[PDB]
């Protein structure tokens, strides 16, 4: 094991720790591609966590800026050195959309003084900053020749996964004093998340939840229809990652939309999905 390997293996640990699903899918990529993904994932995970004040965040940001400006110089990274070395090594061979990390970093900064979304258009803006940006950074890894269509599809996939994540985590987020459903849509469907956390699901809530789930499902179908924008090796894997995340919607439904635990797709169910897709390819 060279030193860079240990850097990547650390990246890998972070990704697996955070997301059993994406790990399960993206570890199936060829070596070169999966290691790039681990590294991009780890950076983004670290940015997601950096607050816990903004000092570590500013350090990650400066690290990323050094890499962009001086891809081939040795840096003394201020933040997490194993992660940034791996990102640097990625950027020496692929085209990183640096503005997409900055967009993510700005969104994390802002989430500091979070106030509920007035409308869905703000909510979908947040899904872009926290996740669409991530799909954009991955685009060169996952496709042979990047065009605007490839970015578009990857950005939609990211935003959709983010919205599914929001749908899974309503109760956990409410505990951490966050609600991501828009005020407009909460008022329209007659829902009060505090009330629902207290007394359980009713029909208004289910209707509201299902309004957003149908958006997530439509976007997912639109992505699957355009899956050819990606490299042949990544196609089945992106289809796996998406199907696994999507299934989360059916898990929520089966737990009657509970606000009191995180539902999950069993590892054994992941393997079933892989089989179904492996055999279409
Ligand atoms: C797999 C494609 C195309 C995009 C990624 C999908 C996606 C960013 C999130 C969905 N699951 C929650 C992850 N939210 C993201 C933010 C917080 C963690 C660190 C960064 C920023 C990456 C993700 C985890
Ligand atoms: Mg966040």
């Amino acid at each position: 094991m060279t030193m860079m390997d240990m850097n990547f293996k650390y990246c890998h640990k972070i990704m697996k720790k955070h997301s059993k699903s994406f790990s399960y899918a993206f570890d199936l990529l060829p070596e070169d591609q999966r290691k790039a993904v681990w590294a991009i994932y780890a950076v983004c995970r670290k940015i997601d966590d950096s607050i816990d004040d903004i000092q570590f965040l500013n350090q990650i940001k400066e690290d990323i800026q050094s890499i962009e400006k001086y891809p081939y110089e040795y840096h003394h990274f201020q933040s997490d050195r194993r992660i940034m070395m791996a990102l640097q090594h990625v950027a020496q061979h692929k085209n990183i959309a640096f503005q997409s990390f900055y967009n993510l970093i700005d969104t994390v900064y802002k989430d500091q003084h979070f106030t509920m979304f007035e409308t869905d258009a703000e909510l979908f803006g947040y899904c872009y900053g926290v996740a669409g940006t991530v799909g954009e950074v991955l685009t060169p890894i996952l496709s042979d020749h990047e065009t605007h269509q490839t970015y578009d599809v990857a950005r939609r996939l990211g935003e959709s996964l983010q919205l599914i994540n929001i749908l899974r985590d309503v109760g956990e987020d409410f505990e951490n004093e966050r609600i991501y459903f828009s005020k407009q849509r909460l008022k329209q469907y007659e829902v009060d998340i505090a009330e629902v956390y207290q007394n359980g699901v009713n029909n208004h809530y289910i209707d509201l939840w299902e309004y957003y789930a149908a958006i997530a499902e439509k976007d997912f179908r639109d992505v699957m229809d355009q899956i050819k924008v990606f490299s042949i090796e990544a196609q089945p894997i992106i289809e796996l990652a998406a199907r696994i995340y999507i299934e989360i919607l059916d898990e929520v439904r089966q737990a009657n939309y509970t606000l009191h635990e995180r539902v999950f797709v069993e590892k054994r169910k992941k393997a079933k999905l892989f089989h179904e897709i492996n055999s279409k390819y």
